[PDB]
């Protein structure tokens, strides 16, 4: 059968009409639908990794594409514009109905001092650069691989030219992050949130009697561990749609997104017993 390499669900065998269907699915970049494909994007973390890897590789040859590892374990090929220690990579969000940082440019420059550094456009919170754990480990991982492959001993500074601006419309400034955007990504890929995806994933979830409706990757991991007999799915704030599923449903998510779906921290548990479905707030 054909299993999504990231979310791990199975695709209806009747949707697979293409000998190329598995290559796309196995790449983490495509979500097969009833009639076509949905394109996944790459996170700021993966785009940053690509920039760093391309900058190092470009020292000993012309680069136009690089392969980077991701937290999900699926290596992805990214198109870049690199030359002599300098790289420019644009993030793409696939079919996400609207990702504020889609198309944002990431620049990477090789420097003398060994290590990974973050410059302009990257926000700062509590005196530290706003790079999530996942993103940080991913970037370091690719940095190590590249340093060895290209016998590199220096370092790279990753920057976002329009980061400070784009940030002004990302609201993350009310979270303590100032002066730029955050670099993140739990899986390395951007889930293409739109109506088509919400409907497609519900249909995919129809192949399972018991399903865990989660808000994000962390929630999904929690459900995988605490509710193994439920097929874990990420529906974000689109819980109402997932609730149309006719089998056994369980809701797992963090306070932030659950109140957004519910309407308030108090409406969660109310909506819970009001739908006949347990809501696990982690």
């Amino acid at each position: 059968m054909l299993i999504d390499p990231i979310e791990l669900y199975r695709y209806p065998e009747k949707w697979i009409k293409d000998r190329d269907a598995e290559k796309k699915v196995r790449s983490g970049l495509y979500i097969l639908t009833e009639d076509g494909y949905l394109r996944r994007g790459i996170t700021t973390g993966t785009t940053a990794s690509a920039a760093a890897v391309a900058a190092i590789a470009s020292l000993k040859e012309k680069v136009e594409k690089v392969k980077v590892s991701t937290p999900a374990g699926v290596d992805v090929e990214v198109e870049v514009e690199a030359e002599k220690g300098f790289a420019r990579v644009r993030k793409f969000s696939g079919d996400h109905e609207f990702d504020v940082t889609n198309g944002i440019i990431f620049e990477a420059e090789v420097c003398e001092t060994s290590g990974i550094f973050f410059g302009r456009g990257v926000g700062v919170k509590a005196g530290e650069k706003a790079v999530s754990r996942s993103a940080k480990l991913q970037i370091l991982e690719n940095f190590i691989k590249a340093s060895r492959e290209f016998n590199f001993s220096g370092g790279v500074r990753i920057s976002v030219p329009d980061g400070e601006e784009v940030a002004k419309k990302t609201g993350n400034e009310k979270v303590g992050i100032k002066g730029g955007i955050s670099i993140l990504g739990t899986t390395g890929f951007v889930e293409p949130w739109c109506k088509k995806l919400v409907e497609t994933k519900l249909k995919i979830a129809m192949q399972y009697h018991r399903i865990a409706i989660t808000t994000g990757r962390k929630a999904w991991l929690y459900a995988r561990k605490k509710f193994p007999e439920y097929q874990p799915f990420v529906f974000g704030v689109h819980i109402d749609e997932a609730l149309k599923h006719p089998g056994e449903k369980i809701i797992v998510g963090f306070p932030g997104l659950l109140k957004i779906w519910a309407g308030s921290r108090d409406r969660i548990e109310e909506r819970a017993r009001e739908e006949g479905v347990r809501v696990v707030v982690i």
